[PDB]
């Protein structure tokens, strides 16, 4: 089961490895949700940035991508 939730993440390890820039996660959210707009997803990314040049960590991605795994 290589195509688990990591399926999407691994595809974005083009620039960076394991710590993808928050930029890309915006597009990920747009690929996931149908109702919220780019401003909505951007605002969620706006508050998730782990400060690493604008990056998201593994579990940070996991928690948000699963809807809300707190």
């Amino acid at each position: 089961m290589q195509q688990e939730l990591r399926e999407a993440f691994r595809l974005y390890d083009k620039e960076g490895n394991g710590y993808i820039s928050t930029d890309v996660m915006r597009e990920i959210l747009a690929e996931l949700d149908e109702t919220l707009s780019s401003e909505d997803l951007d605002a969620m990314i706006d508050e998730i940035d782990a400060d690493g040049s604008g990056t998201v960590d593994f579990e940070e991605f996991m928690g948000v991508m699963t809807g809300g795994d707190e």
